């Protein structure tokens, strides 16, 4: 789902750097409380783990890519907060090393698949819990939802593009396929393919992790 570089106008893009600043400044400020040193290694092994799950996609006509994320897996594990932190870093390695998503796309990008997607899922996660589902259930059906939340967002964000931004004779400035086309295209990949990706690798991890070695 990463946006490149020109898919969205510098105010789309401005608009969602200004909302994920205090996202990460909260995220911050929750994991420098409740996380120490030992800690950290596990936010950066969920970081590269993300990283490398999203490095294997396809493209989407009338969208952008599909691909899975991990971003339910590491807010299960590593608290939602501390999540977004991971999921950021490897957005941001992407964008600047390897051209992967936009770099004044990232507060986009970011806002998809580390907050929306990480808090999302956890919340469905959560939810699942409370019905009595176990955990790695529960954390396959939040990282289902969860990836297509994101998937969603990313969507609306890339058909509101025409619509909002063209030219006096109506040509679009950035991204020219409406709500209509991103959509259907966007969600059609996420809810059939991506998701099940996602939520597959999801509860093995989850399960693999729960049985602490085997
Ligand atoms: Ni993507």
């Amino acid at each position: 789902m990463h946006i490149p570089e020109g898919y969205l106008s510098p105010q789309t893009c401005a608009v969602m750097g200004a909302a994920m600043v205090p996202v990460l400044t909260v995220a911050a400020k929750k994991v420098n409380k409740s996380f120490d040193k030992k800690d950290v290694p596990a936010m950066a092994i969920g970081s590269a783990f993300a990283f490398t799950i999203m490095m294997f996609n396809v493209p989407i006509p009338g969208g952008t890519t599909a691909h899975a994320i991990g971003a339910t897996l590491l807010a299960t594990t590593l608290g939602p907060w501390a999540a977004s932190i991971s999921l950021t870093l490897a957005l941001f390695i992407q964008a600047l090393l390897f051209g992967d998503g936009g770099i004044l796309a990232l507060g986009a990008n970011s806002f998809n698949m580390a907050f929306i997607a990480p808090f999302v899922g956890y919340g469905i996660y959560r939810l699942m819990l409370s019905l009595k589902l176990n955990k790695v259930l529960s954390s396959a059906i939040g990282g289902y939802v969860g990836i297509n939340a994101a998937a969603l967002a990313t969507a609306i964000e890339l058909g509101l593009q025409p619509l909002l931004f063209h030219t006096a004779n109506g040509t679009p400035l950035y991204f020219p396929y409406g709500l209509n086309v991103a959509i259907p295209a966007m969600m059609f990949a996420h809810l059939t393919v991506a998701g099940i990706v996602e939520a597959v690798i999801t509860g093995l991890v989850v399960y693999y992790l729960l049985e602490h070695h085997h």
